[PDB]
């Protein structure tokens, strides 16, 4: 999985 | 921005 | 699954 | 905006 918080 | 991949 | 919160 | 693809 990938997550991905900017 | 949030970006789940899964 | 793919979500895209912007 | 919010996109979910599942």
């Amino acid at each position: 999985a990938i997550l991905s918080s900017t």
